[PDB]
């Protein structure tokens, strides 16, 4: 078996190797790269998502998001409070500000540390789940705006044909802004691009831990856990490193950077924070290999995490003893 540890694989693609996406995912896997839950690749050095970032500031965030802790330091859930909308000028100077701004520090390493000490005390702003795409049309390789979509891998394999689109999405950070842990919905892939700016930290259970982790968060978080039996699909619960390494959880945590995709596998849970002002664009995808996921994905029937309309196709095809309850929660 590759990658029995489970470790997060950094990949370096020639643009030879760079022109065939699906084949590109393929080989990662062939790697072993989907144990760890999530995997790093560089793009070519010839490769670029657009000539310059010279005029973003006019994206409007519409309602950007006041990122509030409840908890201790290392066990918290996070609650998002709306803000009134803002431009991307606006908000990168917000991030900028005295108040907001990312403190000194001496490496990745001690700022983590700060984040885990400090971030409960202090509430960033977060311009996410923007649909939107920053990759210029004329970028052929891994442009997120043109992957094949999910609805179109369903119907390949399976043979049926639904409703529904698939588009990315941007997300405007700043210091200690937050991702809960959590899957992708129906325990897709994602695939996230940092197109600007200061790095994001991600933190990874390999996939055939999940329940672990699951496990753990019902007896960190047990009135949650009371009140649905798939909480994490709030994506509201944080748990530190420290947390999870006094409890067993096997992880891994690996830093991006600007100019570098990340790659969450299905049912790999992540959670992480940005380090200062970024933007980033990110998408659900589907291969093979995900289908029987798909199908074992849990799902919020609580009603909490009410989900897109093309995620109904998903659970009607996928999941057709659930739909019914499921949708209630959605309707
Ligand atoms: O970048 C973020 O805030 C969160 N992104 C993801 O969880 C992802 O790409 O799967
Ligand atoms: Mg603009
Ligand atoms: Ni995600
Ligand atoms: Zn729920």
């Amino acid at each position: 078996a590759q990658n029995p540890n489970c470790n997060i694989m950094i990949f370096h693609p020639t643009k030879e190797e760079f022109n065939d996406f699906d084949k590109y995912i393929a080989y990662m896997e062939s790697q072993g790269a989907h144990r760890a839950g999530l995997a790093k690749i560089i793009p070519p050095k010839e490769w670029k998502a657009r000539e310059t970032y010279d005029n973003i500031s006019e994206i409007l965030i519409a309602t950007p998001l006041q990122q509030v802790a409840s908890g201790r330091a290392g066990v918290f859930t996070q609650y998002h409070k709306k803000k009134k909308a803002m431009t991307v000028g606006e908000y990168r100077h917000l991030a900028n500000s005295k108040k907001y701004q990312t403190p000194p520090h001496q490496n990745f390493e001690d700022l983590e540390r700060k984040y885990w000490k400090n971030r409960i005390y202090n509430s960033p702003i977060y311009g996410a789940d923007i649909s939107g795409s920053l990759f210029d049309e004329n970028t052929k390789q891994w442009n997120l705006g043109h992957l094949g979509t999910i609805q179109d891998l369903l119907e390949k394999e399976c043979g049926v044909v639904i409703e529904g689109v698939n588009t990315p999405y941007l997300y405007f950070g700043m210091w200690k802004t937050t991702f809960a842990w959590h899957t992708e919905d129906m325990d897709l892939y994602s695939i996230n691009y940092l197109h600007l700016g200061e790095p994001k930290t991600w933190y990874v259970v390999p996939p055939e831990h999940g329940q672990r982790l699951e496990r753990l968060a019902r007896e960190l978080f047990p009135g949650s856990s009371r009140g649905c039996g798939a909480f994490l699909r709030h994506k509201v619960a944080l748990i530190s490193p420290t947390v999870l390494k006094e409890n067993g959880i096997p992880f891994n945590r690996i830093t991006q950077e600007a100019g570098e995709f990340m790659v969450t596998f299905p049912y790999g849970y992540h959670a992480g924070f940005n380090h200062g002002f970024n933007c980033a664009e990110a998408i659900n995808f589907a291969t093979p290999r995900w289908i029987d996921y798909g199908k074992m994905a849990s799902q919020c029937s609580c009603g909490e995490a009410r989900v897109t309309f093309s995620m109904d196709a998903f659970v009607r095809i996928l999941q057709p003893e659930r739909y019914d309850l499921w949708k209630r929660g959605q309707d």
